[PDB]
């Protein structure tokens, strides 16, 4: 072996390995062990120098990645993300959450995850460009519409996608799925921009419908939001929609939260998306109107929204991995908290996740914080990514209110089948929530397993 | 020239032949003779050594073989047989069968057949995959999903599908519809391991609505089947839904048939399908429940069912080529038999279609027994792999109901395309059924040979 | 950034840069920070599963590497390690020396390395096959014969060469010169298994008639080597040859010294070899003769041979890196040790090399004890590969005669270039030897850079 630390990796492995050992899963199958030992080495990796010009004609040196962890299913799939923390680890674990969350879906996609620590802050827009052009110089030899399907994801919105694609066309001289999130004249799919946070919502209303009878739904409810990016942005815009209150969002330097009760509004919420457009700090727009009126808005500098919200009914923390503490997990509960599910991939830390879950076995009912991993919640982004796959296939593009409909869909049968599973192989006692976390890893998992033994990658 | 002798290929090529001389076509369209003599010649036929080891750690071989005959109408399409009779032959005369069944579908599938001598019996499941897998290292340089599609066939099931498809995937770096018969999971369609039994049927029915004018049907009536496979087994299934009596399945080694009246069981079907994934005969099961039970079951070592199910209405040979002799089709006729399908590729001798095909000139009206020939009859299960190419190109997997609707609709537009077809070239006497074999091979034929002319593979 | 701690690599990196610093060579080209920065990044690493069956049938999985460092002079060309301690660290140490020993050859060789942490001990040939097998069906898609021609090293000996060649040759349906160290009739070099060993001693030659001013020579010296393997046999082949004596062989379990006066022969090599061969220990032939003679052998379990050897002359460690520590480089200073030059590559830890270089800055002349690093040493191991190349390419065959001498006049070039180096960019005080290891660093470093500057890499 030798094996490097990766612990970001090494997180989502446990928690997932945790979840099956902890489940009747391995009683009926004693040989799943072997599915999982192959399944969490990767069938590729490639890793890649980028050198690319700045705007005063220096050479930089960026590395770039993609990790193809497991094609069972299907083409490889998932995001790249331009951030200075990318290495192999976090993008490891990210491939790795990619495969199970693929398989919740339905559609027929493998997991991977890719990008680079190249920064887009403090780059124009240009040297977006060349970087883009080099990267995808390398990264063209390895994917291809029936191979790796990337996407965006942090750092990589609809420009990079445009830049990148661009690129493959002039190398590989083929015009095809080969990315999704694209333009809407150039393959992309309607939907495809609010898919994610859309569906976290989504599932989230069977979460509530589920633990409450019925009674209760997103209507008259504060719902913390954290980050303002491509997930933030729509999840906030879905809460909205059905009457609930969006009470924060946040940036890597700070909180923006509602002073009080009220709600960002659609107007806000897209103020904010052109400074983010622009790569800007949710700081550099506090000095005006409308977010400088100190009555409504509360900037926090260094903060993250949880402890700062007051009384909050749902949590949807949409920016990154490890952004919920234990004693964060510990202040929303104190908060009335009752629902939280990850936009972000691997949100809450495992310290996070096992308060959730204790909260859970020792209350019953909808007296009890409901937890939704990510790998459930946000695979309405992929899902839509499938469709666009779908659509530049059949060489059409769907209505609106078609994907719409069909990410509906997937985001209740996600819900169903972790809830199903979790009922089955994790029986709660009587009046106890059944783990979402449990029954989606036990669900995503096994259906992954099973391919991979049809197809001879372990016997 | 200095050709092979190849009889399985010719005794096809023969019937077929025969059938467009006994008929208008080449007073119509004499050049048609030309587009005959190329058609018959394989457009390319890959053979290759496979070498694998045994559990024993010795060094094993093989022959394997794809036969690709004809793509004018779409990319070569056909199944894969592992059996130790297989040779260049035989896999000829069944891929020169496919150009025309597939041209029967209404879908763009050229045709194709390929296999191995490779004798799954006696073999563990962990010899299959090493196999397989050797297996597929050569052939799928050969092969892709618009280029050359296989499927199962005799010995090739689901489980070598997935081993096939695996090792596809792992070299070509692919994940497309390379392979039909594939798995839920990954890229399989729903009704695909009833298609080709259900089509027999659904085919017969329309031969028996015809032939009565509306008066009878499947209900109330005894039908002999015989092999225990793939096509046996949804057969039977199909028989026993639409309110008939399965009275016979068989294997290499003996028949298995029902004493008195009475049926197969949808439950028993099942075990017996079972027996057979684990590569057991049906002898191995009589001497246990139910099978055991000598007032329900009787077994014949060494039989075909044909001359010891008695009295019958409809027979269908599910088996293998050259499985009803000329006297068998003799006592089939006097047991009352009125309908006779292949669902086997060539089920029938030439003496027994001669003498299906006198009887039928002889007898008006429903006094005939009416012969539909594989071609025509067998064609549900290749048309239901071209909707799972459909699917896996959509990205999308349709309902049961979705794929079965459209295999009912392909299985009667095969049958009155060569009901027609006779009756356009081969007016039979007034009261005579037409011949369904004469009507099936000139309407394949001619599609084919207009869309060579087309493409210019011959002038 | 957030990159991962490499240790191997980062020695490799820190003692080329350290050198580069401790000269004239940034004050001339300082442009030339800017290229180390270039191609201190690979071009491309590889890394993928591997899934192999062992003899028990059971799923087995390691991890395969490759790593494609830099290809400004050639394409990629290095070897593969299977050892239970391969990780992406150690191979990159290994790529990054790679780049600049082929650089010092003369020939068109970029730098690569690969390999698993597969460990051949304990393994039967039939599942070294299965392992072969599988990881070149992946590998095989990243290397061709103008890509990337990888070769042995450590656990990598002629029959794996064979098993990876033949799964190639299946797979990619080329026959090519993309392996070196092949078997003699399917385009192996003559001196390709003599070339390292017989190279390391070649350029030690150069560096006693230089230090002595041609009055000493390999005639009546001590030679101490470590290791057993491909490098340390005909290294000491070599020394007997030229009239010197070796005094030490080495294993991972321990030391086999010579006791007194006196020298491993021929014939013991040759049977040290074929226990190598079948990857057993020298502890498992001490019990016989002829090593069981404890007046010629003394075999030291757990150790290696520097401080047990006594007085030696040179010292040629020739098994894996950082096994010559600085206590040990003390040693052999104290011992009279004047030579030293690695058949492994960084087989000296840093604290030998401060040591070593200390003592030659501190005593004139022939006084001092010379280092030679492995990228100038050991270099005509690859130099021989890259005759096999030629050799493939001309699809000819060279006499022993001809290698052997090709072998014999790139050394000699490769030490003056070293020697001449460091007197043009770190000039030593009159009467000391020039610095080999700053010499052939330099060297290589700024024919790579150069090339790269013309290629567009860097400006
Ligand atoms: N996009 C998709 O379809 C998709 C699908 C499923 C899951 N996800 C996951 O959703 C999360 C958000 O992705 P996105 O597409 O919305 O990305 P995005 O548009 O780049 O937005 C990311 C947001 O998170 C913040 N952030 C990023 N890294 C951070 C760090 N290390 N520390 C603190 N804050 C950080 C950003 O702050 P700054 O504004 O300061 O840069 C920004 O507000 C990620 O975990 C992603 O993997 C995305
Ligand atoms: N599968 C398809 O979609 C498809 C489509 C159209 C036509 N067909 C044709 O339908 C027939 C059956 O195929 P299948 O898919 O059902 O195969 P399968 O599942 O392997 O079953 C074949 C059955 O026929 C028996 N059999 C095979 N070779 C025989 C021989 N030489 N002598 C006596 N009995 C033999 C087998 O006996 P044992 O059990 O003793 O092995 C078994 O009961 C073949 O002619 C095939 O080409 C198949
Ligand atoms: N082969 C080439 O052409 C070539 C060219 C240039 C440089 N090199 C370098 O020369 C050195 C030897 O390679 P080779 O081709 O001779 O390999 P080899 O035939 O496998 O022999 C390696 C020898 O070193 C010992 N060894 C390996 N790893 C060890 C460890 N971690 N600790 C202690 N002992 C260890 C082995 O011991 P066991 O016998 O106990 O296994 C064996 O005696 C390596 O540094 C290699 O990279 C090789
Ligand atoms: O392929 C995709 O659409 C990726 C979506 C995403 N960034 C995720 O699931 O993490
Ligand atoms: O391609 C296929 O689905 C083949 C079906 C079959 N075995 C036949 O038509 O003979
Ligand atoms: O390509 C080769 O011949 C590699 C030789 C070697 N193992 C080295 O230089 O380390």
């Amino acid at each position: 072996s030798n094996l490097p630390h990766e612990p970001e990796f090494e997180q989502a492995y446990k928690e997932l390995a945790s979840t099956l050992e902890n489940s009747t899963l391995f009683q009926k199958n004693p040989e799943y062990r072997k599915a999982l030992a192959v399944v969490s080495v990767p069938e590729r990796v490639i890793q890649f120098r980028v050198v690319w010009e700045d705007d005063a004609g220096n050479v930089q040196v960026n590395r770039g990645f993609r990790v193809q962890f497991n094609s069972a299913l299907g083409p490889y799939k998932g995001g790249l993300r331009f951030h200075p923390s990318v290495n192999l680890s976090i993008l490891k674990f990210l491939g790795f959450e990619q495969i199970f969350k693929n398989a919740l879906t339905g559609l027929n996609m493998g997991g991977g995850k890719g990008g680079s620590d190249f920064d887009p802050k403090g780059k124009s827009d240009n040297e977006i460009r060349r970087f883009c052009v080099s990267f995808m110089t390398e990264l063209c030899k390895h994917i291809g519409a029936d191979t790796d399907v990337p996407a965006g994801d942090i750092g990589v919105t609809g420009r990079e996608v445009g830049f990148l694609f661009g690129q493959y066309r002039k190398i590989r001289n083929q015009w095809e799925g080969v990315l999704t999130g694209k333009g809407g004249s150039w393959g992309g799919s309607l939907i495809r921009p609010e898919a994610t946070g859309y569906g976290v919502v989504y599932y989230v209303e069977h979460m509530i419908a589920h633990a409450t009878n019925g009674q209760e739904s997103f209507k008259g409810k504060r719902v913390a939001i954290s980050g303002s990016g491509n997930v933030a942005q729509y999840a906030a815009l879905k809460v909205i929609e059905l009457g609930g209150s969006v009470v924060s969002l946040s940036d890597s330097q700070g909180s923006l939260i509602i002073n009080g009760e009220g709600s960002f509004t659609p107007e806000e919420i897209e103020l904010i998306a052109q400074t983010k457009v622009e790569r800007k700090q949710l700081a550099s727009i506090v000095g005006a109107a409308p977010f400088s009126d100190a009555n409504k808005f509360k900037y926090i500098a260094g903060a993250r929204p949880w402890v700062h919200v007051g009384k909050v009914d749902v949590a949807l923390p949409s920016a990154t991995q490890n952004e919920i503490s234990g004693e964060e997990a510990q202040v929303l509960i104190n908060a009335g908290c009752k629902f939280i599910a990850e936009g972000s991939n691997m949100g809450c830390t495992q310290e996070a996740i096992d308060t959730f879950e204790a909260h859970r076995t020792a209350n019953a009912g909808a007296a009890a914080i409901w937890y939704a991993p990510g790998k459930a919640a946000n695979a309405g982004g992929v899902a839509v990514s499938g469709l666009e796959m779908a659509q530049n296939s059949a060489r059409l593009s769907w209505t609106s209110e078609e994907v719409d409909a069909r990410l509906k869909d997937i985001m209740r049968d996600c819900f169903k089948n972790g809830l199903e599973t979790a009922q089955e192989y994790a029986t709660p006692a009587e009046g106890v929530l059944p783990s979402l976390v449990t029954g989606s890893n036990i669900a995503g998992f096994t259906k992954v397993a099973a391919a991979m033994k049809d197809q001879g990658d372990w016997w």
